[PDB]
Order: structure tokens, then sequence, then C-alpha cells
């Protein structure tokens, strides 16, 4: 029971029952399903992302800022604050990813298009893929930074 990734959990010092995604890094009280086996995964999905970086980032670079300074923990904060913000429904992720992602996908209400494993990073993909259509991840790291994934197709 439980599409890819699921499980459920209970938060640290704090009495929660909800589900975790150990691929997509989403958290929910929702439950993610209620028959649909050998259901597999499709072969392309089509993607938006809102990218922060931070010092470690392969290129401590981006539109945003000629260089960047921020740290992981930093760029860290930032993305759960943004997630805070989506969820809340304070802010759609589509402006935030077009205000403050730090991949040139901001300019394109951070849409890139579908695409198929092999091309992205590893752990941007396999969430990608984990993913389902309408369904928003949680932070993802990856050589770039910290990213928040959310499918559209």
């Amino acid at each position: 029971k439980l599409p890819p990734g699921w499980e459920k959990r209970m938060s640290r010092s704090s009495g929660r029952v909800y589900y975790f995604n150990h691929i997509t890094n989403a958290s929910q009280w929702e439950r993610p399903s209620g028959g649909k086996n050998g259901q597999g995964e499709p072969a392309r999905v089509r993607c938006s992302h809102l990218l922060v970086a931070h010092s470690q980032s392969r290129r401590p670079s981006s539109w945003r800022q000629e260089k960047i300074t921020r740290t992981k923990e930093e760029a860290l904060e930032l993305i759960n604050g943004y997630i805070q913000k989506i969820k809340s429904g304070e802010e759609d992720f589509e402006s935030l990813a077009s205000q403050f992602s730090d991949c040139s996908s901001a300019k394109a209400r951070g849409d890139l298009g579908a695409f198929s494993r092999g091309q992205m990073q590893k752990p941007f993909e396999d969430a990608s893929f984990a993913l389902r259509t309408g369904e928003m991840s949680g932070p993802v790291f990856t050589d770039s930074g910290i990213h928040i994934i959310l499918r559209t197709e």
C-alpha cells in the first residue's frame, strides 16, 4: 500500500501521524492514495521547479546575483519558507519560482518542459518521476542547490 516512496511516520517530540515520501521529500497529513498495480512509471514528465543555490553549488552564480554567498542551511531556510508560503496558499508556486528561482527557467514560471530519465540530475529526476501530475515535492538537493519540484504533466 502507498505509491513508490511513501511511508507513515510521526514527527519528533510531537505526536503527528502523517505520510512521508523518501524520494520526493513530500509531507502531508492526507494519505497519497486510497487498486492500480503494475502501474510502473511514465516515460516522460513535464516539470516546473524553483531553485535556491548556496556556496557549495557547482555554479555559485545565477541571474539573481553575480555571486552566491548564502550557505546550504540558509538556502534551505528559504526553500522551507517558500514551501510554507506555497502550501498556505499565500503565494503560488509559479510567481515564487519567477521571483526567486536561481535557474534561468524562472523566466518561464519555472517550467522545464517534458523530459525523460537520463538528462536531469538523478536526485531531481527520481523525485520528478516519483511525483504525480499536480503533486509538489519537498526540499530536493542536487549539485545545483535545493529545488522544489512541481510536476505539471
